[PDB]
């Protein structure tokens, strides 16, 4: 059951032949480099077909790169995070990598938890956290 894998592999004429189960084509990584001594038994392999295979390999590279970016990008910097003053892109990325993503949890950890931050001392950490607690907790806004 690999119909969802090679959905667009031979985009010229779908009615060509049946897929060889002996190879499988079900790794998406090992098929990058293979000796040409066994991959010519199937008929109908010309220059445009190899060029299209190279296009598809580059596309698969791009897709796996985007997948790795999405898997590592466990930050989700929303508009609610970049709006707090003194928090540029780098600081917001740091906050999101710490493990926070919303506002109702920022003012629930004391200054003892505001360490390990790069480019931010403890007095400024306290300043920013009491600013946040004034905007959120003392403001009584919804």
């Amino acid at each position: 059951a690999a119909i969802d894998t090679f959905t667009k592999y031979l985009d010229i004429d779908e009615d060509f032949a049946t897929v060889l189960v002996e190879e499988g084509f079900s790794t998406l990584e090992e098929l990058a480099y293979v000796p040409m001594k066994e991959l010519l038994e199937i008929e109908g392999l010309d220059e445009p077909t190899v060029e299209a295979l190279r296009e598809r390999a580059k596309n698969a590279l791009a897709t796996i790169a985007q997948a790795q970016e999405e898997s590592l990008g466990d930050n989700k910097p929303a508009d609610d995070l970049l709006n707090l003053e003194g928090v540029d892109r780098d600081l917001a990325f740091k906050l999101a990598a710490r493990g926070v993503c919303t506002l109702e949890d920022l003012a629930e950890q004391g200054i003892d938890d505001l360490a390990d931050i790069e480019g931010l001392t403890d007095e400024k950490a306290g300043a920013l956290i009491m600013a946040a607690r004034n905007i959120c907790w003392f403001g009584d806004e919804a």
